[PDB]
């Protein structure tokens, strides 16, 4: 997270660290007691390759009562996701067992009605992604507040050139943006999960390139069917 701030420890009890071989790979959001939502590309490339999810965490390395590592029973990427596209870039992970809920671990309500988030709404995105252009990554969770950018403006050639579908959304990324390792992370509006960070970035904070987030409401049907 670029242009952010260390978050209050465990103030976002839904926050997940999706992990590969003991290292933070991606953000994630606990959406049901045994299900975490993330990005499909976090996993694409394959793995062979131990995937796990850290819940109740603030610091990735330091001891905390609420920290708990879960093995993953099944990785369900969205079947229409492709390793070379930003489209349908969602991944569901069933935990080895239902999560132990508490002040530091709680599922987050997500959006099921397929309407756009009003442009100008301030939404909260958190993660352990790189914090500067030199590529340094935080030990503890960062967050930032970003205004939602209208899709029309986000589709201008200078920005993303018509690529932002009705299934995607944009947030302003002028000095403040989500970066590499923030993928799969949650974009949260008024206490409700609206976005999942897609593939970005490392080219983090270019205002001419807004942050792209997959709209969860667009994949409500899919999420439910996997969860049943």
């Amino acid at each position: 997270i670029l242009g952010g701030r260390e978050a209050e420890a465990h103030a976002r009890p839904y926050m997940a660290s999706v992990q590969l071989n003991g290292a933070h790979l991606c953000g994630g959001v606990l959406v049901a007691e045994q299900w975490v939502l993330s990005a499909a590309h976090c996993l694409e490339d394959a793995a062979d390759g131990k995937v796990q999810v850290l819940l109740g965490a603030h610091s990735l390395s330091q001891p905390e009562p609420s920290k708990r590592l879960y093995d993953v029973l099944r990785a369900v990427p969205h079947p229409d996701s492709q390793p070379d596209t930003i489209d349908h870039d969602l991944l569901l992970l069933q935990l080895s067992e239902k999560a132990t809920l508490g002040p530091a671990v709680r599922p987050l309500p997500w959006q099921r009605v397929d309407r756009d988030v009003a442009p100008g709404t301030l939404c909260d995105v958190a993660g352990w992604g790189i914090v500067n252009h030199a590529g340094r990554r935080p030990d503890s969770l960062q967050h930032v507040l970003l205004p939602v950018l209208d899709r029309a403006t986000c589709n201008r050639r200078t920005h993303h050139d018509g690529a932002i579908t009705e299934r995607l959304m944009c947030a302003e990324s002028n000095r403040r943006d989500s970066c590499k390792g923030d993928s799969g992370g949650p974009l949260v509006c008024g206490g409700v999960l609206e976005g999942v960070v897609t593939s970005g970035s490392a080219v983090c904070g270019n205002r001419k390139k807004p942050g792209i987030y997959t709209r969860v409401a667009s994949y409500a049907a899919w999420i439910d069917s996997v969860l049943a």
